[PDB]
Formats: C-alpha cells, structure tokens, sequence
C-alpha cells in the first residue's frame, strides 16, 4: 500500500491546518498510513534571507507545487484564500474543507479591552497590511489611522503588546482560532465594517490534476456548502481580473435553498466603492455522486463526487456579480489600486 505523503511547511499555522486535515482523512481511513514532509531549507536562516521581500511571498507554495510535480509529495494543505483562482498546469484543489470562521477580527492593545473599533479613541493607529481590510476600514472608520504591520501571528501579536505604536490589529478569526489565540479576539468584524477575502476560513487541499487515486481519497473532505460558496467567490474574483492583491471582498450565505453572494470593490483609500448583492436558487446537495473524469475543474476545483449542477450555478452567480460590478466601473478602481 502507498503511504500518503503530505507536504507541509515547518511553520506553526501551516502544520496545524495540515494536522487537522490529516486527522479527518485518518478518521475516514482508519488503516491508511500517512507520512508528513516538511522542508524548512535545513534552518530559518536560509528562509530569513527570502524575507528580504515578504508579503505576496508565495515562493513556499511554488516549492510545494514543485514537490508535487516531482512526486516527492502526494497532497498539500493550504488556506483557500492563498490559492489563486488560476492554478498552474497539472494541479487542482482536490478538497474544500468545511469552513471555519470567515470573518476578520480585531485584536486590541491590552489597554483597549472591551472597546470596539467604533469606541476606540480618534486617530488611533490600526495595524494591517491587507489592502482589502485597510480600504474598507478607512472608509468605515475615517477617524482611525491604518498603518502597516509586518510578520506572522505571533510577531504581529507581540508588536501590538510590546510597542505603543498600534492600538489594534486586524487579523483573521479562523487564524487566531487554529493557533488557540481565540481569547485575543476582541471584535469579530461583520460585512458592514469589513467583508472577508475570497475563500477565507476554508482549507483547500492541492493535489496533482491527473492523480485519480489521491483525488478519490481526498474527495471525502469536500463540504458541499463550503465548496459552493467558495466556487461562487472564486468565480466572481477571477472574472473581475483584479491582477492579484487588490481590494476585493465577499460575503456568502446559504439559507432557505438560496446562495447569497455579496461582492465589493474599493479604492485603496475607500472613498469609491461598488458593493452589490445577488442570489441564486441553489440547494446544498446532501448526496455524493459518481461523476466523470472528463469534467474540467471549476475555478481550480475538482469535485467530481459532488453534483455538478449546483457547482455550475455557483460559478454563474459569481460571474453574474462580477459582470454587474464591471458594468458599474469596477475595472477602473482595480487599475488605480494596482498602480497605487
Ligand atoms: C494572484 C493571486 N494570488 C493569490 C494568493 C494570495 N492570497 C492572498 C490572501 C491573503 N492571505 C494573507 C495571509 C493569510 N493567509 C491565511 C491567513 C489566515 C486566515 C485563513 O486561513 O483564511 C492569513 C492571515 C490573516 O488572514 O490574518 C493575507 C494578508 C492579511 C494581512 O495583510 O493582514 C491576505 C490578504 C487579505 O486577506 O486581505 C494574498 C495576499 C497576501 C498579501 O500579504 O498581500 C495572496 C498573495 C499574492 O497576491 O500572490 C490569490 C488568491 C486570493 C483569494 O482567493 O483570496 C490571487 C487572486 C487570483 O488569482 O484570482
């Protein structure tokens, strides 16, 4: 029997998400043996030099995709928001795991315990390096300043606690939840304050597009409600053709046999914004189906064990909302942001 090799990063949140995925696979396949591979480049000193230019530092995701290509590993676990809408040739998102809290949360300086962003003092600095968050939060909170914070969860948390510069930092709720920093969440931001990124709170499993054996096994992890919402969001963002890091946010819901999708676009400052909401009658399919291998992936996702009709409706909904936003001049806001 083939040991299933899982490619991870020696990082803390990377390994936690990987372990969680593996625990689910292990419950589905009691016997199945799993090997975990982690390459840190024999130390953080070779990774520290790569920090000479951080941010959209998805060289690690390319390394993982190079290992998959070599057949060094069999599956890799990622945050669905770190996976682009167009995956390279020979790779696909084999599973869309059940969604964790998709909302953006606020952490406050130990002085501002119990105080929401609304109740913070005026001209308080708020640390975030997300143009999506800053654009929304600047528009909503004109009296708060939004400066850039740099580093990982523990670095950003440490900086806020130690230094007097920042009064609050913006971070993902699911992120804090996984690390077991749920107690530092001060405010969970709603769509009116800050809509979330595409596929935030959901884990994606990347695998080789032509590895039926690995797609079969990992198919068990697909959650249909998350998958459908995540297709809609990915389809909307892909169709917008934003480039890469732009102020694009979404909100999705599935209640009463309807998929609601809210999509928005903002200028870096937030002054100009095109937020719109559309909905489709899409029923979350409880039953798994035996679909064919010839069906192309949708927005990088292969979910042939889940009914295809409902997936196509989700893509359509996202495309419809992208199309309306473009008509309302969403193309213009994006290019201004790309140039800063
Ligand atoms: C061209 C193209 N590339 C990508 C990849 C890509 N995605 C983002 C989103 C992102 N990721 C992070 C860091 C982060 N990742 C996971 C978590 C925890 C929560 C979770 O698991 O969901 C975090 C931390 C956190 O969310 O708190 C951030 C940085 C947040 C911050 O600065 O405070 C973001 C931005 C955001 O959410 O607003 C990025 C941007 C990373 C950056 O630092 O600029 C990238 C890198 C890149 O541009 O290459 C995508 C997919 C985007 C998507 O679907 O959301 C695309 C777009 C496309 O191909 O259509």
């Amino acid at each position: 029997m083939r040991v299933i090799r899982v490619g991870t990063r020696k990082s803390q949140l990377a390994r936690i998400q990987t372990d969680s995925v593996v625990a689910t696979l292990k419950a589905s396949y009691p016997g199945l043996q799993f090997e975990i591979i982690a390459m840190s480049t024999t130390g953080d000193k070779i990774l520290d030099t790569a920090l000479s230019k951080i941010g959209e530092k998805s060289l690690f995701t390319k390394e993982l995709e190079h290992a998959l290509e070599k057949n060094e590993v069999d599956l890799v676990v990622h945050s669905l928001k770190d996976l682009p809408t167009v995956l390279p040739p020979g790779f696909t998102i084999g599973a869309i795991c059940k969604r964790e809290n998709p909302h953006d949360a606020v952490v406050f300086h130990p002085k501002f315990v119990g105080k929401t962003l609304e109740t913070l003092p005026e001209k308080s600095v708020v640390g975030t390096s997300s143009l999506r968050r800053a654009a929304q939060l600047q528009r909503k909170f004109p009296h708060l300043e939004f400066r850039s914070i740099r580093g990982n969860l523990n670095t950003r948390l440490r900086k806020l606690d130690e230094q007097q510069e920042f009064s609050a930092i913006i971070l993902a709720t699911a992120g804090l939840q996984r690390m077991g920093w749920h107690n530092r969440v001060g405010q969970i931001l709603h769509p009116e304050e800050c809509m979330y990124a595409v596929g935030q709170g959901a884990l994606g499993v990347e695998v080789r597009a032509k590895d039926q054996d690995i797609l079969d096994l990992v198919g068990v992890l697909h959650d249909p409600e998350t998958l459908l919402r995540c297709i809609a969001e990915r389809a909307f963002l892909r169709h917008l053709e934003g480039g890469c890091s732009v102020p694009v946010a979404v909100h999705t819901a599935m209640k009463d046999g309807q998929l609601y999708l809210t999509g928005g676009v903002w200028s870096l400052d937030g002054s100009d914004s095109i937020q719109e909401t559309m909905q489709a009658t899409i029923h979350v399919p409880a039953q798994h189906e035996d679909g064919p291998e010839d069906d192309p992936q949708l927005v990088g996702i292969t979910a042939r064990n889940i009914p295809r009709g409902p997936q196509l409706a989700a893509q359509n909904l996202g495309i419809s909302l992208a199309n309306l936003l473009l008509s309302k001049g969403a193309k213009n806001i994006l290019d201004v942001a790309r140039q800063l």
